[PDB]
């Protein structure tokens, strides 16, 4: 599934995850556009076995079990199949679980090189929510 911009900052609003520790909905919208453009099906095996996976690029090294990485711990506890679902749900739950260790949204590189420090609100922006 390719989400709409704001299907998914409605999806996320109702999933609780306005200012979730600090972090407003323009943030979380605009850290899903840029990991994988509202698509829950992307998938990014990077060069040590790991992989990203689902909306928000949930690696597969710390917080998911896909059976195919040495790492490798599973801190969501989760198959990262369930983050490649047409329901956000497991991702939003393990993104909360990851948000809430001090890193914050800083976890996700690409809304650190993209979104962090800017007007995010243009992401909820003409919403209708
Ligand atoms: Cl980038």
């Amino acid at each position: 599934k390719v989400f709409g911009r704001c299907e998914l900052a409605a999806a996320m609003k109702r999933h609780g995850l306005d200012n979730y520790r600090g972090y407003s909905l323009g943030n979380w919208v605009c850290a899903a556009k840029f990991e994988s453009n509202f698509n829950t099906q992307a998938t990014n095996r990077n060069t040590d076995g790991s992989t990203d996976y689902g909306i928000l690029q949930i690696n597969s090294r710390w917080w998911c079990n896909d059976g195919r990485t040495p790492g490798s711990r599973n801190l969501c506890n989760i198959p990262c199949s369930a983050l490649l679902s047409s329901d956000i749900t497991a991702s939003v739950n393990c993104a909360k679980k990851i948000v809430s260790d001090g890193n914050g949204m800083n976890a996700w590189v690409a809304w650190r090189n993209r979104c962090k420090g800017t007007d995010v609100q243009a992401w909820i922006r003409g919403c209708r929510l």
